[PDB]
């Protein structure tokens, strides 16, 4: 006789013992247990192998060799004057002035580039510091998914400073109140947990070796709100900018558009307009902060890997739910590694302005791991289902045919990719998911809601009951692995290698009041930048602009959404689910050939979508099929 072996028992007892949960001493939300965040800590299958080998070697190589070597090199650069590796006589920070800085920009660019641009970015626009082209990036941009209609209150709001500034012409619009959108970012402050007098400051420290001498820079953030009016025709206009909202607006200081309709021309042209440049600048860092901690990394990164740790515990491998899933996990775990290790450590606490310090030693007490923290506690899984996410922010994509949304292409081209993606979904899931009955008594969908509800710390994800629960469940999985993430990802070095555009964080404080902010001139945006050799500014720029080179390499053909429609095969786990006959292979064969078909239909409604925007709006080419990662595998 022997010990009675019990197969599925086994396999997720050997699973819960691979994929073990973090206890938070780490100051990250819960996610896979490696120590110290190593390579050889992680499974096998898990990690990254050379180039060209086999699946079973490891994921091959996420990052370009040579871009990470040069990050590395720059964050490890701890003294505040520039290696002699790094230095150059001509360099894209050098300045000194934004002229210089533009004029180096537009040499620079080709005929890597290795991303879905190729080396442009918005810096080919002689205007992106345009009302019309800052506007645009909260519907077309790396966060095009925060914007929101403006509440009441927020409206009552600014009607109240409007009116005690005298400006009746702005009073009049907000009173009235026809399409007045809101992109608010003073939460800020009760994610980190300071108080209304407290300021937002990254004190960066020099050191030689581990020693610091006692020379500082300083980096700040702001709890910036932006109120907009969407016009008739499609186009977002600017109304007014609150530098770092504290309370009330009576407590911050908040500057108006002097242009209240896209079309005005005024005598102080927006290209001279220093006051409102900045305000957007300004802006444009606080939207920096939100895209990469809360809408990139948070909502897809750290949402996912509780997704990946959740369904390997409780559900077995060769279970349908694991072969549609497992598909949009490739190299996923490996990345979130190297992003607690090196990225946000050494590259995000160091550039952004929330601070208190860089480096840090307990990053438990860090402003950028309690914002991580606060973003993952305030995900809401249900309501970034697509249909709910644009219900919710006020957008009626399915029932406007006025072309008011015809400059937002990210909600046109998702509501139509949700659906594609649910069909796939509802095709495969409804194969042996036959009525509520089956869901209900299945083994594992109740412990893996659980399980991600209390262990994944993720409450808002459905306790799963009927069909139409666990499609929707399924599809919020895949949405975020590949589409969701492809777009707030994939645009990053167009929209960020400028960093003047789109800036980290500034070099210098907040204007103390309205009056001196209305005294501003270039050299005080130019002070703001990181433009120079002085104040270890190299550091800033070098990081704002190479970290999205890193990040933006576009995906190769093998691991996109459309090759996995086609053949079904799972690059991560090296089979086809359709090769699994105990399935029903004559369904799911039928689902990805309309699933395949969809997307070659969807590709040419994308391109319509992004050709149907307001004329010299830039393109939205990143949910191009062809360019969709099966995974966050960068
Ligand atoms: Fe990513």
């Amino acid at each position: 006789g022997y010990e009675p072996i019990f197969p599925v028992k086994r396999e997720l007892d050997l699973k819960k013992r691979i994929y073990q949960w973090s206890d938070g001493t780490d100051g990250y939300p819960p996610h896979l247990k490696v120590d110290g965040n190593d390579e050889a800590n992680l499974p096998a299958d898990e990690r990254q192998s050379k180039p060209g080998s086999a699946r079973s070697e490891g994921v091959g190589q996420i990052f370009d060799m040579q871009e990470t070597a040069f990050v590395s090199k720059i964050a490890q650069a701890v003294s505040f004057i520039i290696p002699k590796d790094i230095d150059h006589e001509n360099t894209p920070y050098k300045g000194p002035t934004l002229a210089d800085v533009e004029k180096f920009n537009k040499a620079q660019f080709p005929k890597k580039a290795a991303d879905i641009m190729k080396g442009r970015n918005i810096g080919e626009y002689d205007d992106w510091y345009s009302d019309a082209r800052f506007a645009q990036q909260h519907f077309s941009g790396v966060n095009p998914s925060t914007i929101e209609t403006a509440s009441q209150d927020k409206i009552k709001e600014y009607i109240s400073e409007a009116q005690k500034q005298g400006l009746d012409k702005v009073k009049a619009i907000l009173e009235d109140g026809k399409d007045i959108l809101i992109q608010d970012y003073s939460y800020f402050r009760e994610a980190t947990g300071a108080t209304n007098e407290q300021i937002f400051q990254n004190t960066v420290y020099e050191l030689k070796g581990t020693t610091p001498t006692g020379k500082t820079t300083s980096r700040y953030a702001a709890a910036s709100v932006v109120i907009f009016q969407l016009h008739e025709d499609g186009r977002l206009h600017p109304l007014a900018i609150t530098l770092d909202y504290k309370g009330s607006l009576d407590n911050s200081i908040t500057i108006f558009n002097r242009r209240l309709s896209p079309d005005d021309t005024c005598d102080i042209a927006e290209k001279e307009d220093w006051p409102w440049r900045y305000a957007k600048t300004v802006a444009q860092t606080a939207d920096w902060a939100r895209h990469e901690v809360a809408t990139h990394l948070v909502d897809t990164h750290m949402i996912e890997e509780a997704i990946i740790v959740a369904t390997n515990r409780i559900i077995p491998e060769g279970e349908l739910l694991y072969e549609i899933l497992s598909p949009h996990w490739f190299r996923t775990l490996s990345l979130n590694a190297a992003a607690r290790k090196l990225l946000v450590p050494g590259v995000i606490a160091r550039i952004a302005g929330f601070g208190p310090t860089s480096p840090s030693l307990d990053f438990k007490g860090n402003n950028a791991f309690k914002l991580i923290d606060w973003s993952y506690k305030n995900f809401n899984f249900q309501d970034k289902y697509i249909p709910n996410d644009l219900k919710k922010r006020g957008f009626d994509i399915k029932g406007d045919k006025s072309g008011k949304y015809k400059n937002y292409p990210y909600a046109n081209d998702m509501y139509l990719l949700w659906g594609i993606i649910r069909n796939f979904v509802k095709t495969v899931i409804e194969s042996q998911y036959t009525s509520d009955h089956v869901v209900q008594k299945d083994p594992y969908i109740g412990g893996w809601c659980k399980e991600i509800q209390t262990n994944g710390q993720i409450p808002t994800f459905p306790t799963i009951t009927t069909v139409e629960q666990l499609i929707d469940a399924v599809t919020m999985c895949i949405h975020t692995a590949s589409p969701q993430h492809t777009a707030v990802n994939y645009l990053q070095d167009y929209y960020y290698s400028f960093v003047p555009a789109k800036p980290p964080a500034l070099c210098t404080p907040l204007p103390q009041d309205l009056s001196a902010l209305q005294g501003y001139t270039e050299k005080d945006l130019t002070a703001a930048l990181p433009i120079g050799t002085e104040d270890m500014k190299w550091k800033d720029w070098l990081l704002a602009a190479q970290l999205p080179e890193l990040l933006s390499y576009k995906v190769q053909q093998d691991y996109n959404l459309i090759t996995y429609a086609k053949s079904l095969y799972n690059v991560n786990k090296n089979r086809t689910i359709t090769e699994n006959t105990k399935f029903n292979c004559k369904t799911i064969k039928k689902a990805a050939a309309d699933f395949y078909s969809h997307l070659k239909s969807a590709g040419v409604e994308f391109e319509n979508y992004s050709k149907g925007q307001t004329a010299g709006t830039v393109e939205y080419p990143v949910l191009q099929p062809e360019t969709t990662a099966i995974s966050i595998l960068i």
